[PDB]
């Protein structure tokens, strides 16, 4: 199955989510893949008062086949199932009748974290920010720790609901107001065929540099494989949006080195204690890797200490 613990087809879909598609006015595309897209839209009547609201709508393109159509439905059943959580992109509604299925979520105004990190890289301040220059919205080490904590909190939640992400990366984390991170999954709304972070492994285009050895060599995805990905996310975060294993292509030598125990060194801005988390996430033995709840407790202490 394309889901390890839960079966989304057996999961129900509450019609409390059902939203009239005529009440959706579409805007610009926030992201698009071969078979799907995420578009910005204005939803009318989503609030008790006549007030309009900005939402993000995931949908398929006419290029999509039955397997993608089924994927979008199962994705909807899972989002319905998870419900409200601060560190997860929240579902607002859906359109199942009247045409193609539309998945309506909240709009995260700052977009994906990867691009945010990249545009903030050159103005990053490791130490404390001056009171005068606070308006400039400088990225600090405090924000990075807050983001690493929130993503673990979100992942801990997902894990308690027996959900495996299978693509935990900075590109699949959105940033909203108040420096709040929200785990998402662009999936079909990402052009993986042209994204250099995805690699041809057999007949698939997989994010190999974020995958645990067991996921690469056995296509087994567990709670422990998501912890590995998180460790790579931590590297991207404290590297301020750098691509993992810089200068190393995904070749025979790459696979051999990961199997043999090669692991990235600490990014330039990673506190020593955060690198310790990354090293444990990358343990060759999945049973020796921390759980997301362990990670939460670890980061929580690091935060209090500062
Ligand atoms: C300003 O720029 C932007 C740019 C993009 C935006 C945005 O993009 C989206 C990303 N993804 C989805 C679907 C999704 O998140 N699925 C999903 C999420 C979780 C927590 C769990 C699972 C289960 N899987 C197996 C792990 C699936 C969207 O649906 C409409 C939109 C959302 C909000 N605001 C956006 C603002």
């Amino acid at each position: 199955n394309n889901y390890s613990y839960i079966d989304p087809t057996q999961l129900p879909y509450d019609h409390k989510w059902e939203f009239p598609r005529n009440r959706l006015s579409f805007g610009k595309t926030l992201g698009a893949g071969a078979f799907g897209k995420v578009v910005e839209a204005t939803a009318q009547g989503l609030i008790k008062s006549d007030a309009a609201m900005t939402v993000a709508v995931k949908m398929l393109k006419p290029s999509a086949h039955s397997t993608e159509r089924e994927a979008l439905m199962s994705e909807l059943k899972v989002l319905s199932y998870l419900g409200n959580h601060e560190n997860i992109v929240n579902l607002l509604g859906a359109c199942t009748h009247g045409g193609p299925t539309l998945v309506i979520t909240e709009y995260c105004c700052y977009g994906d974290l990867l691009n945010f990190l990249r545009r903030k890289r050159d103005e990053f301040v490791p130490y404390k920010v001056a009171p005068e220059d606070l308006y400039k919205d400088f990225l600090t080490l405090e924000h990075l720790l807050s983001f690493s904590y929130q993503v673990a909190k979100g992942m801990a939640f997902l894990a308690s609901k027996n959900c495996i992400h299978r693509d935990l990366a900075a590109r699949n984390i959105l940033l909203t107001h108040g420096n709040i991170t929200k785990i998402c999954d662009f999936g079909l709304a990402r052009d993986i065929k042209n994204d250099s972070n995805y690699v041809d492994k057999g007949n698939a285009r997989l994010p190999v540099k974020w995958m645990a050895p067991e996921s690469i060599f056995n296509s087994v995805y567990t709670f422990e494989s998501d912890v590995w990905s998180y460790g790579i996310f931590l590297w991207e975060l404290f590297s301020l949006g750098s691509s993992p294993y810089p200068g190393m292509p995904v070749d025979s030598k790459f696979y051999k080195m990961i199997k043999e125990g090669f692991r990235m060194s600490s990014p330039e801005y990673a506190p020593a204690e955060m690198y310790d988390i990354m090293k444990t996430c990358w343990d060759a033995d999945p049973d020796k890797r921390p759980t997301f709840k362990q990670i939460v407790q670890d980061i929580e202490k690091q935060i209090s200490e500062s």
